[PDB]
């Protein structure tokens, strides 16, 4: 089974998932000098007022906050997207220390972590059908940098102690993901893939320019989670990120100059 270790980590995924060497893999390094301004890209429309969070789960790879995606007003649209995409879950990737942990990089700079807000294209009926199409999902990626604390993240970080091992979960209602967004919605966009197996090339990536600031203590709580199930010897959940992949024949566009 895949993981992030020496023997089952990202360098090994291609054996079970040959698309790992595909033409539209994620993440990627974003070169700010070559990314091209496209002043025809509409503002991003992020509507989370009626986002209805359900639970938080340690899935053995990261933790996912799951949403009720029948909420037809809880949607991402605009920007580079046609039609409407529904929020299903968000999760993070992070490092064994503050100097690494993001999946996308910006001019080769890695951030302490990266948040992914996963949405599926309503035109395909559900998430399971959408992942089989090239315009099936839209993932909103947001970098975390160490600085002042992020108040809207605190409810997430405080609940992690009770879901420390694989399989554990907690009810997690009335979490408002708007508390995780930076001031600015300027972004870079490119077509790419899920960054975990099955690595399907079904994602329009929308990566915000502006990181959110989280405190050193908040991010260190991510690192207290464990990959293993209860009753195995603790295996700290850190460095669950996939490194930058070849950009091949893709152009990264920017919503801003
Ligand atoms: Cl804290
Ligand atoms: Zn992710």
């Amino acid at each position: 089974h895949w993981g992030y270790g020496k023997h089952n980590g990202p360098e090994h995924w291609h054996k079970d998932f040959p698309i790992a060497k595909g033409e539209r893999q994620s993440p990627v390094d974003i070169d700010t000098h070559t990314a091209k301004y496209d002043p025809s890209l509409k503002p991003l429309s992020v509507s989370y007022d009626q986002a209805t969070s359900l639970r938080i789960l340690n899935n053995g790879h990261a933790f996912n906050v799951e949403f009720d995606d029948s909420q037809d007003k809880a949607v991402l649209k605009g920007g580079p997207l046609d039609g409407t995409y529904r929020l299903i879950q968000f999760h993070f990737h992070w490092g064994s220390h503050d100097g690494q942990g993001s999946e996308h990089t910006v001019d080769k700079k890695k951030y302490a972590a990266e948040l992914h807000l996963v949405h599926w294209n309503t035109k395909y009926g559900d998430f399971g059908k959408a992942v089989q199409q090239p315009d099936g999902l839209a993932v909103l990626g947001i970098f975390l940098k160490v600085g002042s604390a992020k108040p809207g993240l605190q409810k997430v970080v405080d609940v992690l102690d009770s879901i420390k091992t694989k399989g554990k979960s907690a009810d997690f209602t009335n979490f408002d993901p708007r508390g995780l967004l930076p001031e600015s919605l300027d972004y870079w966009t490119y077509p790419g893939s899920l960054t975990t197996p099955p690595l399907l090339e079904c994602v329009t990536w929308i990566v915000l320019k502006e990181p959110i600031s989280v405190s050193s203590e908040q991010v260190s709580k991510f690192r207290k989670l464990n990959f293993n199930g209860e009753g195995e010897p603790e295996e700290p959940m850190v460095d669950n990120w996939r490194p930058a992949q070849p950009l091949k024949q893709r152009q990264i566009k920017a919503s801003f100059k």
